[PDB]
DNA sequence: ATGTGACTTATAGTCCGTGTGATTA
DNA sequence: TAATCACACGGACTATAAGTCACAT
């Protein structure tokens, strides 16, 4: 159990909601599986450094905005 | 390889030694290893969230502050 | 549109070391 | 004498992420 991780995810989630995407969308776009995405979400998955940083890709989100998003969301 | 991986192992590296702290000694504190805090910081080495959690507690510092110099160093 | 358990391969992360170039004596 | 200190790097592990799937919602 990590207070981080589940932010990550959450504020993942939340991104990919408010642009109208799916998962099959994020994933296309990210490159990555969409069932690998499912579980990101669903706080199931520790992801690293490279793969969060395809998700942001993924997003159509910069690195900066994604980090403060994620320090907003942090409160 | 990653940018986001180049900076982060910067942002480490930077805290840690306006903290004057060791290798040896972040490893204690965030339960690693001093080799892996030692790959982490030359060869960036492709952290997890969690263990990237672990190293923010051991850093001793905020996970917003963490963010904010990490943005920052992004920025130029 | 998405949740999930199961699985294999890839790599994150551990634990024992050695060596070099600075100290402090 | 040394004798620690701080770091780069090794070799050989072990633990877990990555990456995918059928079948369900």
């Amino acid at each position: 159990e990590s207070f981080l991780l589940s932010k990550v995810s959450f504020v993942i989630k939340k991104i990919r909601l408010e642009k109208g995407m799916t998962q099959e969308d994020l994933a296309y776009k990210s490159n990555l599986d969409r069932t690998y995405i499912s579980g990101i979400e669903r706080n199931s998955r520790n992801l690293t450094i490279k793969s969060l940083e395809l998700i942001m890709k993924g997003l159509e989100v910069s690195d900066v905005v994604f980090f403060e998003m994620l320090i907003k969301e942090i409160l």
